[PDB]
């Protein structure tokens, strides 16, 4: 699809078998959900942005469905209000920025 | 162009006579640049990051090149880890998501 950027770019996807809406985040570089359970072992993680870091879980492979497309990588798990698919995974779907 | 995710999708940007580079953000509403002199006036804004809320000048019709394309609107001036460029000014470039 063509997404415009008059509004967030949000989509839904499909992780640890939850559907979801995810903000697609060029400036992200990595994919950041918010609380929840996810199977495998993890690893703490700092992650930072406007305002400061938050602590985030990291875990490694993991499935995401992606406005219908699977894609596989490192999901970050954590106090964010609203979830957001970053470059490790949207690399995979193949999403370009155009202008 | 078409700017692909496997990097940073970093651009030169003129603003106030001076080349800077900052991020392609589709995840930020507005546009943050790290502190500089801008002309006018300003107004007060409250911004939600990642590690929580920050204070903002509010600097309204500034002229500002983005990877060459000419832009004249809305520049937020506070403590960013990198200048970012927001759906503000990326909608004013004809900027899409596409995959
Ligand atoms: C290492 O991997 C990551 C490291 C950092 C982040 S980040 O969320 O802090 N951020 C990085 C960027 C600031 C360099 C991604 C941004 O797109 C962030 C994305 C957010 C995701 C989620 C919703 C909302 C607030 C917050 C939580 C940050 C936008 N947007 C943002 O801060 O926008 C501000 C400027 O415009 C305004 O409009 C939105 C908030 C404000 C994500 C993954
Ligand atoms: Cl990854
Ligand atoms: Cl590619
Ligand atoms: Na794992």
């Amino acid at each position: 699809p063509q997404i415009t950027l008059w509004k967030r770019p949000l989509v839904t996807i499909k992780i640890g078998g939850q559907l979801k809406e995810a903000l697609l985040d060029t400036g992200a570089d990595d994919t950041v959900i918010e609380e929840m359970s996810l199977p495998g072992r993890w690893k703490p993680k700092m992650i930072g942005g406007i305002g400061g870091f938050i602590k985030v879980r990291q875990y490694d492979q993991i499935i995401i469905e992606i406005a219908g497309h699977k894609a596989i990588g490192t999901v970050l798990v954590g106090p964010t209000p609203v979830n957001i698919i970053g470059r490790n995974l949207l690399t995979q779907i193949g999403a370009t920025l155009n202008f």
